[PDB]
């Protein structure tokens, strides 16, 4: 049995989690549970545990001295350069999108609450090539100064000083920024401290596919970026920010799209050929949106539902929604996709290729496009009368409906069957096609009611014998 519904009913329980679940030999924790997690030192720029409060923040690129020392004791200090200063304010900008955090830049002179500086020595005349970045988060006191919202990074590696093309770089400046917001590392680990690696972690979801605050490689949740970094918060770091500063409810509120021809004005959210990839968490408050993941040739997995993972563009595990938000349209590409909508009502587009199209509750437009395509039904609600389905480019003898679910839940070969007048037995199926108007009925009796639970409308001809999978 290799059907439409197996490839479905395989994507609705990827990377499943929380509810005592147990991932390499570790506890799995919920979105929810991994924010609260990842913010367990409680410290906000609002105060320590005054959390869901919105915070307005200055930011600022000091001046600072080659011969300097800082607080941690580095030296050969410099200014950002604007490459810097400007992969830094995308990184700002990509927090802000999520949280209620406003962000203002001041001189270089004026007190700031957060800063970013380059060093490059461990002792004077003494370059350093070991480390990474560090920061302080907030109300982080030492002889009665306030250290948190500093943030330092080694201009000796590549990726720091050439954010703008190394995407760990622009990777780096996100994360310190989290620690400048309050969020620690999802496990108890830090740099220079011992030898830890994924087995020491707390949560089996502590990597780099649900959270950019981690130090782990998505590959050991099962997720694979290609080589590539996300550059801004990921699944659980929303969940984070949003818990210590609120959710931001101003965000692309109108009707937004995401991957090619996107409207999003954001780097990491948008891609104009197949081998610029994607990585994001979605966060958008309002609107009717669209994943177009259409510039794309790779075999695709899009899945509308929240908190919910996605195999777009090649890469695993690359694109999620984050929890609340609703996205309403997805576009397939070229490759052989499987796309699943939501409760709301969705328009589904496979594109070229073998696509499987499921559009759950409400009343979806499903279209196959070019190939073979299976449209996937598994309960009377995916299509009630009254909000109905459409398939709009249905070609007999070529794509399919598939009504598995029901004989499997059943157990049995003819609880679905097709008869030629309704007679209120629950099971029975009928197709009623109107050659004037190009348009075939298939009606449901699932419930055994009066009259049929379940009604799609597809706009061409539809042959019993050949197009369905039951
Ligand atoms: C919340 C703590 C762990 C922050 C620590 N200071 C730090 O920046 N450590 C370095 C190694 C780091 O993780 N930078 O991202
Ligand atoms: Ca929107
Ligand atoms: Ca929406
Ligand atoms: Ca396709
Ligand atoms: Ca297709
Ligand atoms: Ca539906
Ligand atoms: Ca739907
Ligand atoms: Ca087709
Ligand atoms: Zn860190």
């Amino acid at each position: 049995a290799t059907t439409g519904y197996d490839a479905v009913d395989d994507l609705l329980h990827y990377h499943e989690r929380g509810n005592g679940i147990q991932i390499n030999g570790k506890d799995s924790f919920s979105n929810e549970q991994a924010g609260l997690f990842i913010t367990r030192e409680n410290q906000t720029w609002n105060g320590y545990k005054v959390f869901g409060q919105p915070v307005k923040l200055t930011f600022s690129f000091p001046d600072y001295k080659f011969s300097s020392t800082n607080v941690a004791g580095d030296t050969g200090l410099s200014k950002f350069s604007a490459e810097q200063q400007q992969q830094a304010k995308l990184s700002l900008q990509s927090w802000a999108d999520v949280a209620n955090i406003t962000f203002t830049e001041v001189a270089a002179g004026q007190k700031a609450n957060i800063t970013f500086g380059n060093y490059s020595q461990d002792r004077p005349g003494h370059y350093d090539y070991g480390t990474q970045a560090y920061a302080f988060l907030p109300n982080t006191i030492w002889q009665g100064q306030d250290l948190g919202g500093q943030t330092w990074y080694n201009v000796n590696q590549s990726n720091v000083k050439h954010p703008a093309t190394e995407d760990y770089g622009r990777q780096t400046f996100t994360h310190e920024i989290g620690h400048a917001l309050g969020l620690s590392h999802p496990g108890d680990y830090n740099a220079g401290e011992g030898d830890p690696t994924y087995n020491d972690v707390t949560y089996a979801e502590d990597t780099r596919q649900f959270s950019l605050m981690s130090y782990w490689s998505e590959t050991n949740t099962g997720g694979d970026n290609g080589g590539h970094y996300a550059a801004a918060p990921l699944l659980d770091d929303i969940a984070a920010i949003q818990h210590l500063y609120g959710a931001n409810l101003s965000t692309r509120t109108g009707d937004t799209v995401y991957g090619f021809n996107s409207n999003t004005g954001r780097d990491f959210l948008s891609t104009t050929s197949n081998s610029q990839k994607v990585i994001f968490a979605a966060w958008d408050a309002g609107g009717n949106d669209t994943f177009d993941f259409s510039g794309y040739t790779a075999n695709q997995r899009i899945n509308l539902n929240e908190k919910s993972f996605s195999d777009v563009g090649g890469l695993k595990g690359n694109v999620s929604i984050a929890a609340g938000v609703t996205i309403e349209n997805a576009i397939g590409g070229s490759g052989n996709d499987v796309i699943v909508g939501n409760a709301a009502n969705n328009v589904l587009k496979g594109g070229a290729g073998n696509d499987v199209l499921f559009g759950g509750g409400g009343a979806d437009e499903l279209w196959g496009g070019a190939g073979k395509d299976i449209f996937v039904f598994s309960a009377a609600s995916d299509s009630a009368p009254g909000a109905s389905d459409w398939i709009r480019d249905f070609q007999k003898g070529i794509d399919k409906i598939d009504l598995s679910f029901f004989d499997k839940e059943a157990n049995s070969s003819s609880f679905i069957h097709f008869v030629d007048h309704f007679s209120g037995t629950a099971g029975e199926a009928l197709l009623s096609y109107n050659a004037s108007s190009n348009v075939t009925d298939l009606s449901v009796n699932i419930g055994g009611h009066q009259a049929p639970d379940f009604l799609v409308k597809i706009v061409g001809q539809v042959d019993v014998a050949t197009d369905f999978i039951v």
